[PDB]
């Protein structure tokens, strides 16, 4: 709680919609005593309990709290966050680059090499987040940001602490529920949730980079949930006869239906696709 009080305009100029969402827009904003910028998420409260607009503070405390402890090159950083009657103001580092993979789409080939040099900077934010004991809980390609796409090598950053929590070693964690495509079965099926979540969404996200298909992704949203529930994917050869073997192991040892049997993030940073021996 206890936010800063003042008057956000005071402190930054603010311009043009970056994006938008249900209860949500950010803002490009410019801090007036150093001249830099800044993304501005503003963030409409639930003012009553029994509102089905807004956020409960609750929720905002709790993204606040996480975000606040990190600091890493490959996740955002909050710089500090304002409130008045009606909004949270977070002032978040500027990412201008946009999604990775529509800068991905835009390219020519894209080696498998290539591929993994990117990937290699989701797994070492991820290996920061649960070094703490930190969920995502809602890893998926539009959360994964580049810095500045117009430089030698791009940087990417982790965003979208909506749904992250710290695991508590007392207590059971059930129900998140992000989206249907990118959840792992243990939140399809309303069971105990830990770290491990994440490395399923990694699982998809790789499966996407190499190929551009979704593993799981149906007709419906049943069915997407049925196809994730019983682990129904294929590597079919439309998609994956430029892949290597290694690549396809990397996946199927994340796409595993029992959270315990998954490769955790070290074993991950380990594996031979990542770290050839």
């Amino acid at each position: 709680t206890v936010f800063r009080q003042e008057n956000v305009d005071d402190y930054y100029d603010t311009g043009e919609e970056l994006g938008s969402g249900q209860f949500a827009v950010v803002k490009k904003c410019r801090e007036k005593s150093t001249g830099l910028q800044y993304a501005a998420k503003f963030i409409k409260k639930r003012r009553t309990k029994s509102s089905r607009r807004g956020v409960s503070r609750e929720d905002i405390e709790r993204e606040v709290s996480i975000l606040k402890e990190i600091q890493h090159p490959n996740v955002i950083t909050l710089h500090e966050v304002y409130e008045n009657k009606t909004d949270v103001i977070l002032i978040l580092e500027l990412v201008a680059g946009g999604e990775l993979f529509d800068f991905l789409a835009e390219k020519e080939s894209l080696t498998e090499e290539e591929a993994t040099e990117f990937l290699k900077q989701i797994l070492n934010g991820v290996y920061y987040l649960h070094s703490l004991q930190i969920a995502h809980f809602d890893l998926k390609p539009e959360n994964i940001m580049l810095l500045d796409r117009n430089v030698p090598k791009p940087r990417i950053k982790i965003i979208d602490f909506g749904l992250a929590h710290k695991i508590d070693f007392g207590n059971e964690f059930k129900n998140i529920f992000g989206t249907p495509e990118f959840v792992a079965p243990e939140i399809v099926n309303y069971e105990p949730l830990g770290l491990e979540a994440d490395m399923w969404s990694i699982g998809v996200i790789t499966y996407i980079l190499l190929s551009g298909a979704s593993p799981f992704l149906g007709d419906t949203k049943q069915e997407t949930l049925a196809n994730v529930s019983a682990v129904n994917y294929e590597f079919e050869d439309e998609y994956f006869s430029n892949t290597s073997a290694l690549a396809k192991d990397f996946i199927r040892r994340l796409l595993v239906k029992d959270p315990k049997k998954r490769m955790t993030i070290q074993d991950s940073l380990q594996h031979p696709w990542i770290k050839p021996k």
